[PDB]
């Protein structure tokens, strides 16, 4: 009805959201006036929880921090790169929701491309390939029809088979 995605999770704690979130970031800038402790704290006006486009704001606006030396500029510079790195790593580990264990790449014949496109079709567990037609597991970029049939023999055979755990 929005045309938004709408989002109610939280039961009793941040469940304000806008007030609760405010005052609560100390994760986010735990390492932030690193030169002294006695210097400030980071405001909510602003907000300094984006960490993304405040990378780049002129010094038109900054002013009414007080307390604002060449070492508190250049800690928060630093700071905003540490951001991007950790949210570079939070970004590369929620997109590929795949995580090819090493009982994954344990199986005979399949590289690093094959394995991730067969986590990527929708099996990642060893026990569950067995459920997994031909028809199931083609269309693979690099996996002949043949080749794939073949790969599920094994797989049948290493775990149903086998009658091994």
């Amino acid at each position: 009805l929005s045309g938004w995605e709408l989002n109610v999770m939280t039961v009793d704690d941040l469940q304000a959201k806008h007030q609760a979130e405010a005052h609560a970031a100390i994760d986010t800038f735990t390492k932030y006036l690193d030169i002294d402790e006695d210097f400030a704290t980071v405001l909510v006006e602003e907000g300094f929880s984006t960490l993304e486009e405040l990378a780049y704001v002129p010094m038109k606006e900054l002013l009414e921090i007080e307390g604002l030396d060449e070492p508190t500029v250049e800690a928060l510079r630093e700071r905003a790169k540490n951001a991007l790195a950790t949210i570079a790593q939070a970004q590369e580990e929620s997109l590929g929701d795949n995580k090819p264990a090493d009982d994954l790449l344990n199986l005979e014949g399949v590289d690093r491309d094959l394995a991730f496109k067969l986590a990527a079709r929708g099996v990642c567990t060893l026990e569950d390939l067995a459920e997994q037609g031909i028809d199931d597991l083609a269309d693979i970029e690099g996996l002949t029809d043949e080749k794939a049939g073949a790969l599920i023999m094994a797989a049948r055979n290493i775990c149903w088979f086998g009658d091994e755990a």
